[PDB]
């Protein structure tokens, strides 16, 4: 396999389906990436994450650099070996969670909840972890942001994108074996989104993320910004919408040209009692499920829906049992993978617009 | 398969190995029974509990009757169906955890941490859960106990053993499909142990538990009491030592004629960071393991020791991650099953005394 090859197999309007080939495996797009916080997808062994259909997971740089430490993970063989996941890993840059502190043009210094993160250090940590898809280090633009602040922050992020590119390229083993994605900023402002897209394409990346959304703006606004923002990115490279999340957000974002997603929702939701179904989310802790012998979802093909009832899962979550977290998280990540598979097949078959309409009619019935 | 058949295949001194055949499966003895509290072996799917080699698990009556409720579990199809374990389940009587309240000769009334438990109600709950091995309801004798108190309590327990026998026999489906074990009491006093054994054998049970030990008396005392107590039980029925536990306690107890064990140690220990090894227990949270790439135990055949290092498990437990509990509990229960398998093979081969000596020399090196 090549270091990185994105191929588009089918299109329907702005939606695309295809594959990213990398040394550790093929990623089917549109893709959903389960999030590994602290070198684990919560409550799942890697083999179970793979069994749900995930082709790649996301590792959070911020957490790893605090615990267990990036240099420590490198000494032990890298993140893949440490956690037992041998397929591609995308790592974030660590900066978002820094904000979630002294900031300057060099980078940010912060106290662990004393550390430093610059574009160079972020790319180095992602190298030490052995990441396959490395994210450029950007500056977070809060929502809402004034035009002036959004512009200053976008400009700093483009300076840091060039620094990230040069740091990644300076390290032979990383340049030869991993891919580097740039992140578009500009808040909700079309002209800044355009300047950001132009700058990132001038520098050149393997893929392009749409940053700064899912920050409180609401779905209509998010979709309006995607409407003009995604077409500004190079068409022939993957488009990654960072931190997006809800099933309906994913369907609308695919309709607008997005190829990759991550979110903690299905894992975090799981442990909190929220289960996704084709008829909308349910909260399994609700007393109405205490004697319900049906599976979480009537159509879901996951091992949890094969084997255990809503009533059992209700009891486990109400009792605070670990197996309740395990079962809820496996089902929710399987549900997301089945959604992505339905999206991919419907685009491949030229019936994605109908699928989106059918999905919305039922999910919101 | 028959309702209940215990066959002894080999003996070495007081140690025996053999099988209990029941309708839901065969139990290899000496047996260790993982404990399911609240209708789950903590942090393990049933298929994983089975993969470790367990032939039967223990369900705690007290917890189940509070949450989710015995009548509720019966309405949903019984405990096997509810939790997805289709092999034998032994249920305790619920009384111990009641103590762990108004007591009388009829039974005990208590407030959930308002309920009632008598011999009749306990046998009924175990029926509603669909237990395969039902324990008679006894009265707990605290350690230490005076001779007079231990005698009064033992006598009450023998009265309740007859009540348990008659309640179990009055229910056709339970009498035909499950087995009933009696519990010997008498604290540390030989004459009371003998009177208790005589009473239980007069009533007649499918198996006999040694109750009231592992209550603070220490291993030398426990072993001294087993020395005279176990020979008082019918030789041709299984002998169950309730709530025993540590690997060395199990080896010594088998040397004294015990065939069945349960304890929360390997599960509870797991989540707390204690991992069993042939060289003794380790606490994985210790900093000495932070860069240790060896598996938890160098000889262990479990899936955790195949796949993950001490360093990774150290990180997961220190980070409070669910997968750390999952991996530690799977390894510890697998370790217990491998211990029982080594015990069974060594008795079968007439080399159990040597095995016990070799085990002690290394476990305590
Ligand atoms: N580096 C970075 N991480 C992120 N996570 C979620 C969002 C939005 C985001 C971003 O805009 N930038
Ligand atoms: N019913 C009962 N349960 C028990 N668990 C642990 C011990 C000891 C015990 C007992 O002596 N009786
Ligand atoms: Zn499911
Ligand atoms: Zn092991």
């Amino acid at each position: 396999r090549p270091r990185f090859s994105f191929s588009i197999a089918a299109r329907e309007g702005k939606a695309r389906t295809g594959t990213i080939e990398m040394k550790r495996g093929v990623i089917r797009t549109p893709a959903f990436m389960p999030v590994g916080t602290a070198a684990t997808v919560k409550a799942l062994k890697p083999e179970t994450v793979r069994a749900t259909g995930a082709d790649i997971i996301l590792g959070n740089t911020y957490h790893l650099m605090l615990r267990p430490g990036a240099e420590r993970i490198a000494k032990l063989g890298g993140l893949h070996s440490f956690m037992g996941w041998d397929r591609p890993i995308l790592t974030d840059s660590g900066g978002f969670q820094v904000m979630s502190t002294k900031q300057s043009e060099e980078g940010v210094t912060f106290k662990s909840h004393r550390h430093m993160l610059s574009p160079e250090r972020s790319i180095e940590i992602q190298h030490l972890l052995g990441s396959d898809i490395v994210m450029a280090f950007d500056e977070c633009t809060p929502y809402p942001a004034t035009p002036s602040r959004a512009a200053s922050s976008m400009e700093r992020s483009m300076r840091w994108a060039k620094r990230s590119r040069d740091a990644f390229d300076s390290r032979k083993e990383q340049a030869e074996n991993a891919a580097l994605f740039g992140i578009q900023q500009g808040s909700v402002f079309e002209n800044l989104r355009q300047q950001s897209a132009d700058a990132l394409a001038e520098i050149g990346f393997d893929g392009y993320a749409v940053g700064g959304l899912a920050g409180g703006e609401g779905q209509d606004e998010m979709f309006r910004v995607l409407d003009f923002s995604v077409p500004m990115l190079p068409d022939d490279k993957p488009h990654y919408l960072m931190g997006v999340g809800k099933p309906d957000d994913i369907v609308g974002a695919v309709e607008r040209g997005i190829d990759m997603f991550d979110c903690v929702l299905p894992t975090r939701s799981g442990r909190n009692g929220q289960a996704f179904t084709w008829d909308g989310p349910i909260n399994i802790r609700n007393a109405r499920f205490s004697e319900d012998l049906k599976p979480l979802d009537s159509e879901c093909h996951c091992a949890v829906c094969q084997k255990w009832s809503r009533a059992y899962i209700h009891h486990l979550i109400r009792a605070g049992e670990i197996l309740g977290a395990m079962l809820m998280t496996e089902h929710n990540i399987a549900f997301y993978q089945q959604l992505m598979q339905k999206i991919r097949d419907s685009i491949s078959e030229g019936r994605f617009s109908q699928f989106a309409q059918d999905f919305r009619a039922r999910y919101f019935a």
